[PDB]
């Protein structure tokens, strides 16, 4: 463990983020000229072909190559924290396989974060059989989420359920290792992603008539039980209760989208406070949350210009 050399290599890396101009010029433009303003960016060089899928194929390997390989470049307790947050992107990226394979998207709508495991996992993850063989394709590579699908799966077969109790799941393994780590800023971050998930899962399973206890997750800082308890029963003035955190934006807001925006704003904004940490994890943190941010907003935004949607449709999505 020390985080010296990976942030050095780390600080080159963010020379080439795309700034703010990029993501408001482009809300504008015609998908060539698009094209165009991506191909002078870093991710021109993995750009190889002119139709929609190939953006979101140049947006995936330059990220596999620019966030994907960050664990390679520490050993001991600095790679555990940096396995920590892909591995947090792998849950990600099963959660919203299940959801659009349940929900009728193709494989290729799936957003896939940067995360441990190649593209060709998740897409054989999606093309498998049935779940048997989904979870055998995440076991091949000895993935930690294989047993907790497994896991999950004898318990409910409910969409929303599976979700939460993965994240459940997940979260609770990685509060044991991460128990291990002295990383304060990785402790704070750890701390409202688990609020933001209880947020998440109330919101989704509100008026089931389940009994809130089976979906907690300990861990938080702002979200206690009985908010959670009592926004999982239909009470929404709970997202109005959250003045002095930094939740408080969530005022307000009374369907799942506006949610989902709001929570990954405050979670970006919390990533932020890291950038110039001299120490420990919070500048790769924070650079992996802007890539995310960034390939969110690039597909968003290429969308936008091929389907030629109002930029009202869309701007309310890729700004915090």
């Amino acid at each position: 463990d020390d985080f010296a050399y990976l942030n050095a290599r780390v600080r080159v890396r963010r020379g080439t983020l795309l700034k703010e101009s990029f993501f408001q010029e482009a809300l504008d433009l015609s998908f060539a000229d698009f094209l165009r303003l991506l191909s002078e960016t870093v991710y021109g060089g993995e750009l190889a072909g002119q139709g929609l899928p190939d953006v979101d194929r140049a947006v995936l390997r330059t990220q596999a190559k620019l966030v994907g390989d960050l664990p390679r470049l520490v050993t001991g307790e600095a790679r555990e924290a940096v396995r920590l947050l892909l591995l947090r992107n792998d849950l990600h990226n099963l959660q919203a396989l299940l959801r659009a394979k349940a929900t009728g998207r193709p494989f290729e709508e799936v957003l896939l974060l940067p995360g441990t495991l190649r593209e060709e996992v998740w897409r054989q993850a999606y093309e498998a059989q049935d779940p048997a063989g989904m979870a055998q394709v995440l076991a091949v590579p000895g993935h930690p989420l294989a047993r907790a699908l497994r896991a999950v799966l004898r318990e409910t077969q409910d969409l929303a359920r599976v979700e939460a109790l993965l994240a459940k799941r997940f979260f609770e393994d990685v509060a044991k290792a991460a128990k291990g780590l002295d990383q304060p800023a990785l402790r704070d971050y750890l701390a409202l992603e688990v609020d933001a998930e209880n947020l998440r899962t109330a919101f989704k399973l509100q008026g089931s008539g389940l009994a809130p206890d089976a979906f907690f997750l300990k861990g938080g800082r702002f979200v206690d039980r009985v908010r959670f308890a009592r926004l999982m029963e239909g009470d929404y003035a709970v997202l109005d209760e959250l003045s002095g955190t930094p939740f408080s934006g969530l005022s307000g807001v009374r369907d799942l989208k506006a949610l989902e925006r709001g929570l990954r704003c405050v979670l970006l904004k919390e990533a932020k406070k890291g950038v110039q940490d001299p120490l420990g994890v919070g500048l790769v943190l924070a650079y992996v949350k802007e890539r995310e941010w960034e390939a969110v907003r690039l597909r968003l935004l290429a969308r936008r210009a091929y389907f030629g949607l109002p930029r009202a449709q869309v701007e309310e999505e890729v700004v915090c």
